[PDB]
C-alpha cells in the first residue's frame, strides 16, 4: 500500500519511526528495525539528528543481505538538520548520512526544520537563510542520485508557499511531515497540500513519546482519549490502530514509533480493519489545536511554524 508522489516516486503508506531518546542504548535501533522489517514495514523514517542513522541502516543493509527484501523495497528517509541550511552544508550533509547508513541514497530527503540554526547540532543561536536557496541546493542531491525524493518537514502554509512559488523551481516538495493526531489534526494543511499534491506526513501520530524535555506531563494522553477507547473496543483493536487507521483513511501517510516488539507487529494491523464515515466523524471531532511539542522559547525564530497562534 503506497501513494504515487508528485515526482512518480512510490511512498508505503505506513512508516517505521525510530527516534528514541538518548537512554535507550544504540543497539535497540538496529534490532527494532529489523524486527519492523520482518513485521512488514517497507518505510523507514531516520534523521541526522536521531543519532541512528548507522544503526538503522545497518539493520537495512542486514535485511537486505540475508534476501528478506530488495533496496528497491526500502523507502528509507532522512532528514537535514537545521545548522546545514546554508546552501554548501546541503550536500555533505546528505553524503554523511548516505556514508553513516552505509547506502548509495536516500529515498526521501527533508528539511527537518524551517528554523535555521548557527552553522554542535543545537548551538539557541538563529541563522537567517533563505530556505529558496536551501531547496534548491536541495532540488541538484536529486539530481546527483544521492536522494530519490525531496520533502520539507514543519513547515506551515506559508513556507510551502514560498518554495511552490519560488522562480525556476525544478521539484515540488513531495511532502510535509508534519505533527498531526486527532488532538491536532492539521485539517486546513492537509486540504492545502492535497490541492497541491503534496503528501501530508503524520509524526507523533499516536500522542508523541512524552519526553519530560518536549512535552508538557499535564497535557492529555491521546492514547487514554476516550473516544479512541471507545472505538477500540468496537472494532475489537487498540486506540493505537484507530489513530494510525484515522490517519490512512483521509489520505495522510503515517509514522508510528515503537521499540516494543509486540507493538511493532500490532501496528501492521492498520491494514485489517476500517472505521465508518461516522467514526472518522467522531475522531474529527477531537482536535484541540494541542501540540505536543512545546516550541515556545522558539518562536522568535522568523521562520517559527505555529505563528500567529494567539
Ligand atoms: N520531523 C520531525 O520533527 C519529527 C518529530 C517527531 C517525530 N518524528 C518521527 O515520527 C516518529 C513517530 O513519532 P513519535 O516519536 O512522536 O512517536 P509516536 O509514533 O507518536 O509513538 C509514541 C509512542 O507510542 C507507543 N506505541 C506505539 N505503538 C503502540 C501501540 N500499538 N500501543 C500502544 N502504544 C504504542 C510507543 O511506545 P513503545 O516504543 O514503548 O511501543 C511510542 O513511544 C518518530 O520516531 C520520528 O521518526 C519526526
Ligand atoms: O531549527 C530548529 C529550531 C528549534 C527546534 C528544532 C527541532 C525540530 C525537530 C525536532 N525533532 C524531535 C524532537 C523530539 C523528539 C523527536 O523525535 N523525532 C524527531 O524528529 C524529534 C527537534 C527540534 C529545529
Amino acid at each position: 500500500q503506497c501513494v504515487k508522489l508528485n515526482d512518480g516516486h512510490f511512498m508505503p503508506v505506513l512508516g517505521f519511526g525510530t527516534y528514541a531518546p538518548p537512554e535507550v542504548p544504540r543497539s535497540k535501533a538496529l534490532e527494532v528495525t529489523k524486527l519492523a522489517i520482518e513485521a512488514g514495514f517497507r518505510h523507514i523514517d531516520s534523521a541526522h539528528l536521531y543519532n541512528n542513522e548507522e544503526q538503522v541502516g545497518l539493520a537495512i543493509r542486514s535485511k537486505i543481505a540475508d534476501g528478506s527484501v530488495k533496496r528497491e523495497d526500502i523507502f528509507y528517509t532522512s532528514k537535514l538538520w537545521s545548522t546545514f541550511h546554508r546552501p554548501e552544508l546541503v550536500r555533505p550533509a546528505l553524503e554523511n548520512s548516505l556514508k553513516k547508513a552505509q547506502l548509495d541514497y536516500v529515498d526521501l530527503y527533508l528539511i527537518h526544520s524551517p528554523m535555521s540554526l548557527k552553522p554542535e547540532l543545537s548551538p539557541v543561536i538563529f541563522d537567517i537563510v533563505d530556505l529558496c536557496t536551501t531547496w534548491e541546493a536541495m532540488e541538484k542531491c536529486k539530481d546527483a542520485g544521492l536522494a530519490k525524493s525531496i520533502g520539507v518537514s514543519n513547515f506551515n502554509r506559508r513556507q510551502l508557499e514560498m518554495i511552490l512559488n519560488k522562480p525556476g523551481l525544478k521539484y515540488k516538495p513531495v511532502c510535509n511531515q508534519v505533527e498531526c493526531h486527532p488532538y491536532f489534526n492539521r485539517s486546513k494543511l492537509l486540504d492545502f497540500c492535497k490541492s497541491k499534491d503534496i503528501v501530508l506526513v503524520a509524526y507523533s501520530a499516536l500522542g508523541s513519546q512524552r519526553d519530560k524535555r518536549w512535552v508538557d506531563p499535564n497535557s492529555p494522553v491521546l492514547l487514554e482519549d476516550p473516544v479512541l477507547c471507545a472505538l477500540a473496543k468496537k472494532h475489537k483493536r487498540t486506540p493505537a490502530l484507530i489513530a494510525l487507521r484515522y490517519q490512512l483513511q483521509r489520505g495522510v501517510v503515517v509514522l508510528a514509533k515503537s521499540y516494543n516488539e509486540q507493538r511493532i507487529r500490532q501496528n501492521v494491523q492498520v491494514f485489517e480493519f476500517q472505521l465508518t464515515a461516522e467514526d472518522m466523524k467522531a475522531i474529527d471531532g477531537l482536535d484541540r489545536n494541542l501540540h505536543y511539542f512545546n516550541s515556545d522559547s522558539f518562536a522568535s525564530h522568523p521562520n517559527y511554524p505555529y505563528s500567529d497562534e494567539y
